[PDB]
């Protein structure tokens, strides 16, 4: 993004009465009195979703942050409010990105209170470890990453987006609540940078879908995608031969593979892209006949002859960031916009119980491990490793915020009689 690119300065006219019409970000961060660019485009922005904090200053001054944190420099003085600023952000982010893009619906104040807590120049390596640089210390003159910023008091080489940039009429709130009733505006700071940050991943996870953009591994992410797949082969091969329904109607991704590709079973394809607005209708989406697979498929109120994962979009993750209107922005390797969680979509079917079942040739005592062994009395070594490897799998599913529901006739009873 070029400094000497033209940036639209209506919206910051009512706190900088007088400004220019005519501006670049040069001369903008020249008056704002400092990395070729603090600011940064929506394509490097999307690429950086992950460190997307809101920030809004309303006039002494109110910080608000998407953090939902308000905090008022004069109220304490800003050598105090810039080490809450510093440790707030490292907290928030240290699991998340290697850095801070501060989401703006710019007015003015909160660019002129950027100079008191944010120091910049060359991208820098922190002091005690290997990554770049995000806070700087006066105390000690050294830098550190959001790991190691402890005590430090200045945020470094921070980046920024206004998204009043972006040609939108009227104002935050009234552009905000067209997509959005989850959140509210009570007149804090803290509102509006939360307003800000759910209008742009509005519009660019949710309006706009790049599926094409990759996303670093900060986590389980690999840990989760494999258990996914274990985990949805065994429930679906389990109802196939429990209930041995003649076709299956495999409802979601375009790129679909059978995950019980030995099953006898009629499998018939429907191609449906992850919804990330609102959960598809099953009514415009249609399968009375065998069972429907609505794998990460999220619709409105399924059919009661399904089996489904639908992802919890109130979960506690680092790979699960707040979304718009309900919904949650799930980043695994990819960006998914999710709609929120409604238990009520799964009225017709019940929560699918835990559950290993192998037929596989063959100390551990359970109900659950459904294997000819364990029916004859007594677990061999080997599946009593796959069952403990199995539950390690299926809790990382689940903790990671998936659910699983299944028809209500669905019985492990009737697994026992396939050996
Ligand atoms: C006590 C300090 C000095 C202070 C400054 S502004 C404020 C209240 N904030 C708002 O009215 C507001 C407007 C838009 N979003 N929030 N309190
Ligand atoms: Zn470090
Ligand atoms: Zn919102
Ligand atoms: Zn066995």
């Amino acid at each position: 993004l070029s400094v000497d690119t033209k940036f639209k300065t209506e919206g910051l006219c009512v706190d900088i009465p007088g400004i220019p019409k005519d501006m670049t970000y040069r001369r903008l961060i020249s008056m704002m009195g400092f990395y070729p660019n603090m600011f940064i485009t929506r394509e490097e922005a999307i690429r950086h979703v992950r460190a997307w904090i809101g920030f809004d200053v309303e006039g002494p001054l109110q910080l608000g942050f998407s953090t939902g944190v308000n905090l008022v420099a004069v109220g304490l003085p800003w050598n105090v409010v810039r080490i809450k600023i510093v440790q707030m952000l490292s907290d928030t982010l240290k699991n998340l990105s290697d850095r801070v893009v501060f989401v703006l619906w710019a007015h003015g104040f909160e660019l002129t209170s950027m100079k008191y807590f944010v120091k910049i120049g060359p991208e820098r390596t922190c002091c005690l470890c290997d990554r770049r640089a995000t806070c700087f210390s006066t105390a000690s003159d050294t830098y550190a990453c959001w790991h190691h910023s402890i005590g430090f008091d200045y945020v470094y080489n921070p980046f920024m987006i206004d998204v009043q940039q972006w040609g939108f009429t009227g104002n935050l709130q009234s552009n905000h609540d067209l997509y959005c009733q989850v959140h509210g505006n009570a007149h804090v700071a803290s509102c509006d940078a939360i307003m800000t940050r759910c209008l742009a991943v509005h519009e660019c996870f949710v309006k706009r879908v790049d599926w094409t953009i990759e996303y670093p591994i900060i986590g389980d992410e690999l840990k989760i995608n494999a258990a996914c797949r274990k985990v949805q082969h065994m429930v679906v091969k389990a109802a196939l031969l429990a209930d041995k329904f003649p076709v299956l109607h495999d409802i979601g991704n375009p790129k679909a593979i059978k995950c019980v590709p030995q099953a006898d079973v009629e499998w018939k394809f429907y191609d449906a892209q992850p919804c990330s607005d609102k959960a598809y209708k099953i009514e415009e989406l249609f399968f009375t006949d065998g069972v429907c697979l609505f794998w990460n498929c999220n619709v409105d109120r399924y059919p009661a002859n399904s089996i489904v994962c639908r992802f919890d979009t109130r979960v506690l993750s680092n790979l699960n960031l707040p979304g718009c209107d309900g919904g949650s922005l799930y980043v695994n390797k990819h960006a998914f916009h999710t709609p929120a969680f409604d238990k009520s979509a799964f009225v017709n079917l019940k929560q699918l119980p835990f559950f290993y079942y192998s037929d596989s040739p063959c100390p551990l005592k359970s109900a659950t491990c459904i294997t000819r062994c364990n029916l004859g009395g007594a677990v061999c070594r080997h599946h009593a490793n796959e069952y403990r490897l199995y539950l390690d799998a299926y809790n990382m599913m689940i903790s990671a915020g998936f659910s699983l529901w299944v028809y209500k006739q669905f019985d492990t009873y009737n697994l026992w009689n396939t050996f």
